[PDB]
């Protein structure tokens, strides 16, 4: 999720980012206050909601290996 | 729209299907009633929305081209 995962454009749904190429140069070289949160928040909730429930069992399960 | 436009699986939106292959393989061969009720909708939906807009608008137009 976290590398194949992609953000589209609101206005253009057909052009979708990637985070290591495109996601990461938006916030290392934008000065633009506008598109720096876009990102930002769009990738933030989508990767978010997907690790969300998988962390979750996630550190459920390490524990048990741990305590073990 | 057409050409690039995609559709993503619902349990999966890392996976997402373009029209001319994957979709049109879908309403081709398979017989999952649920299979093929999907693609359909989505797709439609999607492009639905899309070439709506534009369409209006084109249709305005291809008749001022017309009428002159």
């Amino acid at each position: 999720i976290y590398s194949t995962g992609k953000v589209c454009n609101p206005d253009n749904p057909q052009e979708c980012l990637l985070l290591e190429p495109g996601l990461n140069e938006i916030m290392a070289n934008s000065l633009d206050y506008n598109e720096r949160l876009w990102a930002w928040e769009s990738w933030r909730s989508e990767v978010g909601k997907q690790l969300r429930p998988l962390y979750e069992e996630y550190v459920v399960l390490k524990n048990e290996m741990a305590r073990a």
